[PDB]
């Protein structure tokens, strides 16, 4: 179909502002960019390169568990968080802790995921259906400041839309994964709320391509997309009860993975 | 370029209807303005920039009370205030004094300025009003919830995430407000201005604003004004008189319906 991601990737490659961070890393970047995907037309797992959906799905279930220790990821062979874990596998109060138990001054702890699902079911027109990981007073404890910092849901004509704000975006390595993650989340929330899927909107702050990814990006940009796959979910009575085996990505026909430093 | 009017028209013509006051709405929309080419105070109606400027200065004070705003002839917040003029820890309180677990209070405005001066390439220059645990204490939940700064070639850009947007009444304020904030931050960080990017969640036109919108949309847009800021040693020392808008030549104000 269409290629919102590839278009943005190309746009930053071709018009992005050059930078270097004293260490000499180097980037090309644009600020405040936006992609939309119509989820009803297909699941936005990129086909111009294979995206490792297994890690996407496990990491999401891990967030949904409200988990802060990489142990569970490791058990399932997901190593993306390994770099930043403590000697004990702890990461501080990151996404999972904030999504499921943001500490309030009242001493209460807020499960934003259940709260959002309750709004989707009882007050679907609410303009306050929001989940934030950007807990200003806790950031320094986290291993890293939240990248996908907050998201908002919206309902129209029985369809659920979701918009993510992502403060920082490695367009080549990170974003394809980020897109799959929040699209998957949107399917889970929709099913649990008794809704169909609408749009996923990705809004980025600093959208950058690392200089050492440029060849990988040009190869990908030279490839023609296949149709998006179809996402299927087994039945569960709670979003917190989805397991990896409940998820099928059907008819995913990607070009080969591109390995990048 | 008139992103505002374009968006307003887009929603009027394609927004999905709702109830119940009643709206037309679209979700996840974005506008961008090049601040170096003009100050985005709308000209298709006379915007009450006095309220915009005072409200922003008031946010910067980190005030939870309407008094200072109210006594300057700005009454937009009056209806939501308590007996004492109190609002709970809204916008400015979070900007200037987000309460941390340590008992410390975080001044996100000063911290943002700090990064802009010492580490302008940072991808974490963020100010948030969306304090999940304190929103129940606020008179109403933050609308312009979260914003981010970015620097390229000595120019400061700013992106606002606005969760909910009354397109006719609120957005022209929101746009001018953050544009003005971006000028203040740039001047204090010793940068020039780049782009203001407005990103909206629920973007709506109220059914009782439809005629006002059609009137606004029938007017031809004019050249944007220019903003000038007198010099100050601190963002917290700007006054209303420091803020000068030149060449502002708008069509007539359009009264908010009762
Ligand atoms: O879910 C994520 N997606 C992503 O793209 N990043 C990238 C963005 C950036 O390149 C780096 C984070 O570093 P920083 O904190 O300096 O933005 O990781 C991180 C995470
Ligand atoms: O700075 C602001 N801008 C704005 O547009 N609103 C509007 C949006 C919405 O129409 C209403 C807030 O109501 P709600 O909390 O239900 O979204 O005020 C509020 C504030």
């Amino acid at each position: 179909s269409m290629t919102p991601y590839e278009d943005l990737l190309r746009f930053v490659l071709e018009t992005g502002t050059p930078k270097s961070d004293r260490t000499g890393t180097g980037t090309r970047s644009l600020f405040g960019q936006q992609m939309r995907y119509d989820l009803s037309a297909g699941f936005p797992l990129l086909t111009t390169k294979k995206v490792h959906f297994k890690s996407v799905a496990y990491e999401l279930l891990w967030f949904l568990r409200g988990d802060s220790n990489i142990g569970w990821l490791h058990e399932h062979g997901v190593t993306i968080w390994d770099e930043w874990a403590s000697d004990t596998g702890e990461l501080g109060p990151i996404y999972g802790v904030q999504w499921r138990s943001w500490p309030a001054p009242s001493g209460e702890h807020i499960d934003q995921i259940s709260a959002a699902l309750d709004l989707l079911r009882t007050d679907p027109d609410s303009r306050r259906i929001i989940v934030s990981a950007w807990n200003v007073g806790e950031i320094e404890r986290m291993a890293l400041p939240p990248c996908h910092a907050f998201f908002q849901f919206y309902v129209a004509d029985g369809r659920l839309s979701c918009q993510l704000y992502q403060r920082s975006a490695d367009l080549f390595l990170g974003v394809p994964f980020n897109i799959a993650s929040y699209a998957l989340l949107t399917h889970m929330m929709a099913a649990q709320a008794g809704l169909s899927v609408g749009e996923f909107i990705w809004t980025g702050g600093d959208c950058h391509i690392y200089d050492n990814h440029v060849e990988q990006v040009r190869l990908q940009l030279s490839r023609e997309p296949r149709p998006y796959p179809k996402l299927l979910l087994a039945d569960r009575d709670s979003i917190f009860e989805y397991t990896y085996e409940d998820i099928v990505v059907k008819n995913y026909d990607p070009h080969p993975a591109i390995k990048a430093p």
